[PDB]
């Protein structure tokens, strides 16, 4: 049985792009009965940059309620906070000891920070760089290896995370004993990165998001914020003129998408009404479950605690083998 392990960030509230791009297909994929599904909230990766203490907490609750509301089943998926698995932190140090510094030197996030200092005219390549940025790839590797995942769903952007995990696993196996499975990349072949309000990728960094969990009316006003042009009612408009089209398609079947493209060839304001209606219709049931979870967050706490208890039973078994293999053993 193939063990599949997904880490999800906790540094902001999910928006429409997260739902279309990651959450909706991840919940379907997790239903595969041939797979053992693990999914964790990466709340200790969260504090690499996000030192607003209120943020990681609010985001953890928002992200956890979001996945539950969209159908993640904690009876099928082992579902836990990274901060509830102390075994991962011990493994993190063990792996650090067998990881070449060269491997962290070459990691993309660090290199982009170094380049940004060069472009900004900084004489120090490590200006403003903290060790969480330099060393999180070892922590992410521990996240994966602690559960001997066979597959790790990642963005094509993040393939290097799994390669570093495979490299570190192999160095441990060669230095001590072969305890670790080399994890493998899983790419979503049909992933659609959703466009935001201003035509760039929808991103918290850009302030161009459409929120996931606001009511019908507040969603309408957010869809109204999408850029269009000065084409009036009756002027024919092609799908490439406004991010409004790609947004409608992400919440519609190919049939409705084609009837929508023919209506355009129609007023922007009315196209924005049709787009918001389609979004609100799909999210209506998910929003009631989201609002029930967030209105009683101790339901979420209980779920995370039950998922942590499951995860730690697996992590303890392996950690005991790792400790023995690195020579940490009782005096007898």
């Amino acid at each position: 049985k193939k063990r599949v392990l997904t880490g999800v960030t906790t540094t902001g509230t999910p928006h429409l792009g997260n739902y279309v791009g990651a959450i909706r297909p991840a919940v379907r994929a997790a239903q595969n009965p041939d797979t053992e599904s693990f999914l964790f909230l990466a709340d200790y990766h969260g504090i690499i940059k996000c030192h607003e203490q209120e943020m990681i907490h609010q985001s953890t609750q928002a992200v956890a309620a979001t996945w539950l509301a969209c159908g993640l089943d904690p009876e099928r998926t082992t579902f836990y906070r990274q901060s509830d698995i102390p075994e991962v932190m011990e493994l993190n140090w063990i792996l650090t000891c067998i990881t070449a510094k060269g491997l962290m030197n070459r990691a993309h996030a660090y290199k982009a920070a170094v380049q940004a200092n060069a472009e900004n005219g900084q004489e120090d390549p490590d200006f403003g760089v903290e060790m969480g940025l330099f060393s999180y790839p070892i922590l992410m590797t521990a996240d994966i290896l602690m559960f001997n995942a066979n597959e790790v769903p990642v963005g094509r952007d993040q393939i290097q995370h799994v390669e570093m995990a495979r490299d570190i696993a192999g160095r441990f196996n060669h230095r001590f004993q072969e305890l670790f499975t080399l994890p493998e990349v899983k790419i979503d072949e049909n992933v659609e990165l959703l466009v935001g309000l201003d035509g760039r990728k929808m991103s918290k960094s850009y302030g161009n998001t459409i929120p996931l969990w606001e009511n019908d009316k507040k969603t309408q006003k957010s869809v109204n914020k999408i850029i269009t042009n000065m084409k009036e009612p009756g002027e024919p408009k092609q799908p490439d003129e406004s991010p409004l089209f790609e947004i409608y398609k992400a919440f519609s079947t190919p049939s409705e998408t084609a009837e929508f493209t023919q209506m355009l060839a129609l007023a922007w304001g009315e196209a924005k009404k049709l787009s918001a209606a389609k979004i609100n219709a799909e999210l209506a049931e998910l929003r009631e479950r989201y609002n029930a979870l967030t209105s009683n967050p101790s339901q979420i706490e209980e779920i995370l605690q039950a998922g942590a208890q499951k995860a730690r039973k697996e992590a303890r078994e392996l950690l005991d083998k790792v400790r023995d293999a690195v020579g940490i053993r009782p005096l007898k």
